[PDB]
């Protein structure tokens, strides 16, 4: 059930919407159009120091549909950098053998933006494995990513569930990223 929840929410609908314009609705959601498309972005409470206006332009946004209601609101959470550019190429490593077997491929994992929300980073990260490694299809979910940054600073990543709202907005800087360790299989 839950790992099947897992492999329909991080192969879902996804947007990279940039240069966005929009406008606060209520204290804590941003709303726009894209394409026609009514977009609502909540703002986790982390963040709520960065957007302390009511409307924004030059917005770069990571759409994840988490729903679509009556209307046609396509809901997204977090995702929005303010000022954001767009190679920064951190090792991404894998270990993937059943048991204790510890054999490990290091290759580059390209990200073309400056800047990165965990969203993203967590998401594509995911989506890349769904596809390479059949996470949630042909294996399990018991996996661990570590995201670690080049001052020591780091993020680990439980496969086991989705991403927390309250983390979809963190901003990573990403030539700060120095490589990225992947561990499949935990049993």
């Amino acid at each position: 059930h839950d790992k099947e929840a897992l492999y329909r929410y991080y192969t879902g609908k996804t947007m990279e919407m940039k240069n966005i314009s929009a406008l606060k609705h209520g204290k804590n959601n941003l709303r726009f159009k894209f394409r026609g498309i009514k977009i609502q972005v909540l703002l986790p409470g982390n963040d709520k120091s960065k957007f302390q206006q009511r409307s924004y332009e030059g917005l770069d946004v990571f759409f994840v549909q988490e729903k679509r209601d009556k209307h046609d609101i396509f809901y997204t959470v977090g995702g929005v950098i303010q000022n954001n550019k767009t190679v920064s190429a951190p090792i991404l490593n894998i270990s993937k053998e059943k048991g204790e077997d510890a054999f490990v491929k290091g290759y580059p994992y390209y990200i073309k933006k400056e800047k990165i929300t965990l969203k993203e980073l967590d998401y594509k990260l995911r989506k890349h494995l769904i596809e390479k490694y059949g996470l949630y299809k042909t294996i399990s979910k018991d996996g661990r990513v570590k995201i670690s940054l080049k001052d020591g600073s780091f993020y680990n990543l439980d496969l086991r569930s989705k991403l927390k709202f309250k983390y979809m907005g963190e901003v990573i800087e990403s030539k700060q990223i120095k490589d990225i360790e992947v561990n499949l299989k935990l049993e």
